[PDB]
């Protein structure tokens, strides 16, 4: 008979399910879902009165059930720190050995959500950490954990997607997809390849009834690699940014923008490091000196994997023309105020109530500001404003004053291209600008 | 490592994205159900507030997402017709190559919900389109397309089920059935063999809030790749008939009516190219010039696969003889008038308040119509049913004229037997009419 | 291509699916549940209006729909008991045949829930029944049977867990699990090995939809094998027991209780043949002749699998200490009472309103039981009781009198350690008793 219980055989040795006394579950605590309520027996089941009582899982409640992976030799687990929120008596539970002493949580960190926690005993399994993106799509994969109070079990599956945000489970994601059978209590248990090594770990599903329909969700070996060494060394970890807000590229900015490529800057978080070294709007992050920009995702990520205060000569460029100019990691806690103005580029415009006929007897219609000129390199002339235009409305939406038309072009550098309502010496024309 | 993302690899280059930009999207709106409503977020998600606002998943009620197949280098693409219906401004994703604009809906047809889209650029794939009926149970298959959104993603598994009616998406049907996980998005989307090859494609699921759950729906490619030819050609298809409803041949009504096999008319729509063909009730459809016959989804879907005016040399039985004459494919909306037999057939019946005693002093119970003469021929005659009776009843409900009478007289080749009731000399008995 | 359709051809032939026609489906009824309502279709469906009416798939509520298969060429089919709760005209459809017979009921044990059925008919095959035990994690399966009504489908998959109970569907359960897609009616179907033999069946699933979403049941093979036997001899199954309660031992109570390894009996349910073999509490039960026994669903379910009046050698250990001597199979309504003493050791303890100053004035907090003396023995001076304490409550909860102590000193043989709560000359300590 050909089985991949060789996998299983050892692999439960490292991938632990979790014991979680805790006087507080507060953080693990179901939301106002209109789940099996009125009913409950086991957690997470289905059936009907059945003979045995409770008991065997109900201790969710004051207590965590979950699973963890032991990483090394000196005993230290990991596991996802929804999990392993309030560490009392982190209890656990090793498939394999049946052990069941307290964990020592050495270090969590609750944005990238994840933890270390010494357990207490000696000769403890380590785990052969592996590369998350030596991966392609359809490669054969095993997923591992307690799912829900079965016991330990494993799952065989395939990749069916790759390095995934736009999930936010709580602040720093870059997950992995699989198609393999998996649910909470598989909650902090491994994702191993088909030759038995680490490369992912699961946290969340999507899917209906809690339990997998085809859409389970691994977080990066590699990424777990550097965020447990950062939960070790300092039982913590510790961020800052380039003090940004940024976007991806899009095909029709990209165009607009003069071809250059990379992420979109959609307002530089003034004076912080990305200012004062003199990125702007309209610019493109291009390259950390050991990690490829194009999109917003990228930064974030790539700063959940950054610390404190080192510099960093970052590479950018501006409509056609890069350059590498050097950063101090500052976050959002760390920002120092500056400059931006990339479609306000030469305007010289002004507040009215202007001194001239004929529209009608409503302020609503006339106030905005008068343009009084145009740069030629303004979007704005490549797409037919002109000296002596008023502006009404910005992005469809009207305007005052000064104030709220700086409001709509400090927010021109989120959009391909602006519509403009733009009144004449007699007429309101639309412009698209770009 | 093996992996079989060689298929996913050269597929993704013909099964496209859509971004279907259409201003009435009322079609395929959601039907009104207790989903996650009050505060979805990103649509085809379960979850609770992550970071990421709008901007990925939403544009799917002024617009729609989906998937397709550019079946020929003229880049004519295939989907499904219910992600088209209203097709204003249908522009495109093509996952590998990224390629922004709009397609050409040439021609739709939502009795198959099928539709032929040219989308104009050059270089556009070709998918080798293979037979979907060369398929047998267990062949294994890959599932392809955009699941929920999440961008191009693939599985693989088996065929678990074969060429299937009495599902009802539309109006003409059937599917072959694999476990591999698809979702709404994959609408449209293939369901390729082992080698790469197009065996079918996907427009339903049966599951339990729409992430897959083991039993996933395809098209037979054979069944498309006519549907797209005859779309090409004049921008719709026209479907006729034969004239003629239509069952299959059950257990006892094969040994009830004497051992001839066939797909069982119920009863002819009347003097239509069945019936100038002699297609009566008592017989069973055999065969179309190219197609063969034992049930109704057989003369239904054959029906949908070929198109009108033509005469087909179709190939029928009765009780025990199989003729040959010729059917015109005659519509719903086509069809003179008839002749229809079976338990009725020459029978002597008329009308009744009698003229003789006794019974009783109410007509619920002696209403009906009497019996002059039955054929020695006939299924009464088979079953226990005498000249001189009454029939009260023709099948556990009762009759006060000839009309309720011949009525259910009709119904009855919807009949393996008859529970007759017939009120004889002096007392009503209850019989069997095979 | 390969394809595991070779096993499909073979199974068909025995594994049933079954009409199972009856006027009470009032076992088989619907629970109140928020499944599908105010709207059904066909049974097990979830679909929308479909153009396929009434008639394909009401009647599971006046019949059932189930599976089953042919064990023997003798035409006995097995099955679940709830498939077939009330008998009537239990109709058969075999797929790859189709003889619509009624088949004849020759037993039933509602307590494994299980059946033993002949068809009627004659070349009707058999099954491979090979072992259940000789089995593991990971190894190669398919499951079998209707999957909500479509006919004959098979799943295939991986051994998930093994050998189980806490299911509880009726009174006795061994299952094993799989994740391969099965759904009710597959009810009373088939596992087998990846060589076509007989090892499991399946009943029902810890689905969320009812439909699989991972987690199957299947009864063991072996198990149902002997069962058959037990239902072919003479219509019924006869299950005496020992007239016990028993647990598994836990690894505290292993440490407390000096260190033997069964299952723990946690009160002998006195004058049984336990009682009158010698085995008292706190005694471990180590094997039955021919099955070695760890935990209770062990003695559990080895008594489902044993009949009455025969004479069982069994062995037991008491502290440190072997005997096996021999115990009649005895019911629960079988057993003339009893010797009960576990941690009231040589306890010898009287009822108190006691004559000494001060502490306070309600009873309380006094009423209780006055300790005379303490067996050098009792894990009360293993644990730090003594004589001239006063117990006022055992395990937190509170005692009056003798009769109270006793409630609560008969259930710590179903602790580890026992938080007595005990009054002194002046003061009340908190113990833990091991």
């Amino acid at each position: 008979v050909l089985s991949y219980h060789d996998s299983i055989k050892d692999a439960k040795k490292s991938v632990v399910n979790i014991s979680t006394s805790k006087t507080i579950t507060r953080a693990n605590r179901p939301s106002p879902l209109d789940d099996f309520f009125n009913d409950p027996y086991f957690k997470q089941f289905f059936d009907f009165d059945f003979p045995q009582r409770k008991g065997k899982n109900d201790k969710e409640v004051v207590s965590s059930l979950g699973s963890g992976v032991i990483i090394s030799k000196d005993g230290y687990i990991v596991t996802n720190n929804h999990v392993v929120d309030d560490a009392d008596t982190i209890t656990v539970n090793l498939p394999g050995s049946d052990i069941e002493y307290k964990a020592k949580l050495i270090g969590k960190d609750p944005k990238t959500d994840l933890a270390v926690i010494k357990i207490e005993a000696n000769n403890l399994s380590a785990i052969t950490f592996t590369n998350s993106d030596d991966l392609m799509e359809g490669d054969v994969v095993f997923a591992l954990g307690n799912p829900f109070g079965v016991g330990f079990s494993v799952t065989s599956g395939i990749i069916s997607a790759l390095n995934k945000d736009n999930i936010g489970l709580n602040q720093y994601e870059n997950f992995i997809q699989t198609d393999a059978s998996i649910n909470p209590g598989n909650s902090g248990g491994a994702l191993v390849d088909s030759r038995g090594y680490l490369v992912g770990i699961n946290s969340a599903i999507l899917s209906r009834g809690g339990g997998n329909n085809g859409i389970g969700f691994a977080i990066p070996s590699n990424m777990v690699k550097d965020i447990a060494k950062k939960l070790i060394e300092k039982g913590k970890i510790d961020r800052g940014f380039l003090g940004v807000t940024i976007l991806a590229l899009q095909g029709d900015t990209k165009k607009a923008y003069k071809n250059q490529e990379g992420a979109l800057i959609t307002d530089v978080q003034k004076g912080s490091s990305a200012d004062e070294a003199g990125l702007k709007r309209g610019d493109l992050v291009t390259k950390v000196n050991n990690k490829v920009i194009k999109s917003p995702i990228d930064l974030k990520n790539y700063i959940g994997t950054l610390e404190i205060g080192q510099k960093i000569s970052l590479s950018y460029e501006r409509d056609g023309e890069n350059k590498q100019a050097s950063f101090i990691l500052k976050g959002e806690k760390e920002n120092p105020k500056g400059v931006q103005s990339d479609l306000i580029d030469g305007l010289s415009l002004r507040n009215l109530d202007p001194r001239l006929k004929d529209r009608l007897q409503i302020p609503k219609d006339v106030n905005g500001v008068l343009v009084d000129s145009v740069k030629e390199k303004s979007k704005g002339k490549n797409s037919g404003f002109q000296e002596g235009d008023i502006i009404i409305g910005v992005g469809q939406s009207e305007i005052k004053n000064l104030k709220d038309l700086e409001q709509a072009l400090k927010q021109v550098n989120k959009k391909e291209f602006t519509k403009v309502w733009v009144y004449r010496n007699g007429f309101a024309t639309l412009l698209v600008l770009k």
